[PDB]
RNA sequence: CGCGAAUUCGCG
RNA sequence: CGCGAAUUCGCG
RNA sequence: CGCGAAUUCGCG
RNA sequence: CGCGAAUUCGCG
């Protein structure tokens, strides 16, 4: 296909079979029978490998506090768009008209390499240095820049602030067990949405919530 | 022979730096900067990595609805001791003698496979098939013959008629998401103890909510 | 112990 | 329905 | 679990 | 209509 070349002109890799750098791209509302829902994954676990062996390397500190914040950021849908947007992936992915999003693009970017991978004979060396090949240099910027992902009461903020031009408003509904090991549930409200955040602290009871409460904010679009 | 000369020969491998494989066999309380923590982090995604190849390969049904929890149940540190009863790693581990537990022992086995990568000159594909080499059968075994689920309620039942001779009694607390995938939170008590939990059923609730409730079931009386 | 039932939970 | 478990009741 | 059905939502 | 998710009722 005069598509299929072009996305591999941009990888450096030819593949030995069409057929599956083709199911890679194609979402299961294009084909019921051939998706890229397997390959998904499985380049779930190999891309997961490639970026946390790039991170172990190049980060300053190798404590696991410090390399989990970094991580989350690193195998986030919003990163993989990142990095799925310097080959132009919506452009060659195959699926019905309006069902396209960013979770989506987010997978086929893991499938895309679970093809390479299995089409290479399964040669993760191989696969690995043409990942880094493409994609090293702006890895190892994020991990310098200390890139990493905003908590959900920020994100529920800003959600809140863009629609409404307000806040949402917390408060303590009430505390319960012993006072060592205490137990909090908190109510996020924003308008008349509300939602139920249980934790060890206000705070992060109150992250419970604001997750929720973010859920609750997508399907009311 | 020594420590080490006997564990690489039941690993079938022989590390050319040593301090490597010694520093995964170590725990922070022995070792103040000589640990494994860092390895661990790598190994789980290598090992992760290790898994799902194997998984979506020889998997009996190949959706994600069915691989999703196998994999669980693959990369779990109660299936990790299973794999490293191989090598009874509860031998080689330096440390304080006195709090060596089932946790500690799966990511000394992640940590294990992170060192033997390294040393190996990051070679991927060597570690893996010296993986398979020892675990793709027990794997492929597992992965086909099935998961016999533990049966949380029928156990917190047996307790609860045991001490109280009074059986427990679920709760359902809420139901969200839409009607073709509901997410169900139900609230599992006895006399006066409570936990949540929450599944794609309102079983599956219950059991995860049965579970929580024997974790604390025996921290009081 | 065996036989027959009940209640509850689980699996089929 | 069947199997299993727990706790009961009856019979042998 | 198997048989017979109802309801809601998803997919062909 | 057929698949699939969830919730139920009758029978075995």
């Amino acid at each position: 296909m005069k598509m299929l070349e072009q996305l591999e002109k941009k990888l450096g890799y030819t593949f030995k079979d069409k057929s599956l750098l083709e199911k890679a791209l194609t979402h299961v509302s294009y084909s019921k029978k051939e998706h890229y829902e397997t390959l998904e994954f499985l380049g779930d676990a190999l891309v997961n490998f490639f970026i946390v062996d790039l991170l172990v390397q190049y980060s300053p500190n190798k404590r696991e506090g410090f390399l989990s914040p970094l991580k989350a950021y690193l195998i986030s849908e919003e990163f993989f768009n990142l990095l799925a947007q310097k080959l132009e992936l919506h452009k060659f992915i195959r699926i019905k008209r309006g069902k396209i999003n960013e979770t989506i693009i987010g997978d086929v970017f893991e499938a895309l390499w679970a093809a390479v991978y299995i089409d290479s004979g399964r040669d993760a060396n191989f696969t690995r240095e043409l990942f880094y090949k493409l994609f090293k240099e702006d890895i190892l910027s994020a991990i310098k820049e200390g890139r990493v992902k905003k908590d959900y009461k920020t994100i529920l903020q800003e959600i809140t602030q863009k629609r409404w031009k307000e806040r949402p408003e917390y408060r303590l509904i009430s505390v319960e067990g012993p006072h060592h090991k205490k137990k909090f549930i908190v109510e996020a409200k924003i308008k008349e949405y509300r939602t139920l955040g249980e934790g060890k602290s206000k705070k992060e009871a109150e992250q419970r919530a604001a997750e929720e409460l973010i859920k609750l904010l997508e399907e009311s679009e």
